[PDB]
């Protein structure tokens, strides 16, 4: 199979060019490839991890909606961001959406989000959990604009991603080519499944937990787009291309500068917006990630190197600790509990080798030793525990 796409790690069409990629699946994470479910091989954007199509009506049917058919699985369709209208490149759009979602399935699998932990696949090949729950991936979905969304039922019923067209530019911009938005939405599936176990999908339903829900997706999007030349001085926005706005869609850029991004845990007080709260959480995670990269180095290839189940580089280690924390934290967690789950994930993974790097990141932004959740007036702390 060949996919003509912006490769994994390019956040949007401004960061690079499309190329032909052969057989881009991980054979271990996608043992039937992306284009089979173990029963049928599909000459289109359908297989064990997802089914992608256009959805002009914006309704709920998907099985018979349009998707490009190629009997030799050569998915090479035209696209330029200068093209208009979006319907003219729906085939390229569907293929990009399918590619990004399946690449993310494979990375997440490597990080431990597998059939038995509640992932999204049609045929689980007897590896535990409930199947029949690949992701339904709708491109150019007619139910809205200037956004995207993800619906996560309990394990065994499909996730559903709706990608919209953005109308803040002429020509319109198709959100399926902003990998960061795809990754953000898919991460809602990950966090809702892992939190409180795969049978409970209502475990991020409070305002603070819903806030982390938004932040985890912004974080994973930001981690995936990091480039080899980046240092912690790099700032990253969210959705800047699709929204046609250099500030992106959050209040401040993700930055390790407390001037560029002054957010702290106290900024959650009185905040009624999960996207705002999620900006605080993702900013804390950006801090954590760079502490770990500065300590361990960066891997900016599409697969971590794992020694004894531990990523050797800091970027993948950060992603691993964040995903592990999701499975350890209580249902409807607060930031303190989520922090503690990441610390506990590191205890389990490395015997606490990264304790101080984790505490420093969180303490920098008011979630240090002695911080306490309160619905209305949180207790902040910049303190570190003994030894850090
Ligand atoms: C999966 O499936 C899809 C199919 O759905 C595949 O995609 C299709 O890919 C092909 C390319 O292989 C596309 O065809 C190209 O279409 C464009 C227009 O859109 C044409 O310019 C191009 O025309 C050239 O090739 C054809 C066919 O060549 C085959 O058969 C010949 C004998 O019949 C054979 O000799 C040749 O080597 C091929 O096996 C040919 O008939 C044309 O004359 C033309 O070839 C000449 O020109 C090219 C330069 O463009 C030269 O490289 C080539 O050698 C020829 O050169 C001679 O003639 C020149 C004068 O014309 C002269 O200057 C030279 O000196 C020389 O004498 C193709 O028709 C097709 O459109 C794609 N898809 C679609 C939507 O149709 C995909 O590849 C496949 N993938 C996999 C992994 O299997
Ligand atoms: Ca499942
Ligand atoms: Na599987
Ligand atoms: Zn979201």
């Amino acid at each position: 199979a060949d996919y003509k796409v912006y490769p994994w790690g390019l956040n949007d069409p401004t960061e690079g060019s499309r190329v032909m990629i052969k057989d881009p699946w991980d054979t271990v994470a996608s043992e039937f490839t992306w284009n089979s479910d173990g029963t049928k091989k599909y000459p289109t954007t359908r297989g064990n991890n997802g089914i992608a199509q256009s959805n002009p009506s914006g309704e709920d049917d998907y099985i018979n909606n349009h998707r490009p058919r190629s009997s030799n699985l050569s998915f090479n369709y035209p696209y330029s961001p200068s093209s208009s209208p979006p319907s003219s490149y729906i085939d390229a759009s569907i293929v990009q959406l399918f590619y990004t979602a399946n690449m993310y399935h494979d990375l997440l699998y490597t990080l431990g989000f597998t059939e038995k932990t509640g992932n999204f696949e049609f045929n689980n090949n007897g590896q535990g959990g409930r199947g029949n729950d690949y992701v339904i991936l709708n491109s150019q979905d007619g139910s809205g604009t200037n956004n995207a969304n993800f619906a996560t039922p309990p394990d065994g019923q499909p996730g559903r991603m709706r990608m919209y067209t953005w109308t803040k530019s002429q020509p319109y911009r198709d959100g399926s080519f902003e990998a960061g938005i795809v990754i953000h939405e898919y991460t809602h599936g990950v966090s809702n499944r892992l939190t409180g176990g795969p049978a409970n999908s209502n475990c991020l339903s409070t305002i603070e937990a819903g806030g982390m829900g938004e932040g985890w997706g912004d974080f994973m999007a930001t981690a995936i787009r990091l480039k080899a030349a980046d240092t912690r001085a790099k700032d990253y926005t969210m959705g800047a291309w699709a929204a046609n706005d250099p500030k992106g869609i959050r209040e401040y850029p993700y930055s390790t500068s407390l001037t560029t991004n002054p957010l702290a845990y106290s900024n959650v007080d009185g905040d009624d917006s999960v996207h705002s709260i999620g900006t605080v959480w993702a900013t804390m995670l950006y801090e954590l990630m760079w502490n770990l990269i500065d300590k361990h180095g960066k891997n900016v290839s599409a697969k971590p190197t794992m020694k004894g189940g531990v990523p050797t580089d800091g970027k993948y280690l950060a992603m691993k600790l964040v995903v592990d924390g999701m499975a350890l934290q209580p249902c409807n967690p607060n930031f303190v509990q989520a922090r503690d789950a990441i610390l506990d994930a590191d205890k389990a993974l490395t015997k606490g080798a990264n304790r101080c790097e984790i505490w420093k990141a969180f303490a920098k932004r008011g979630l240090g030793y002695g911080a306490k959740y309160n619905e209305n007036k949180r207790v902040t702390s910049n303190k570190l525990p003994s030894g850090c």
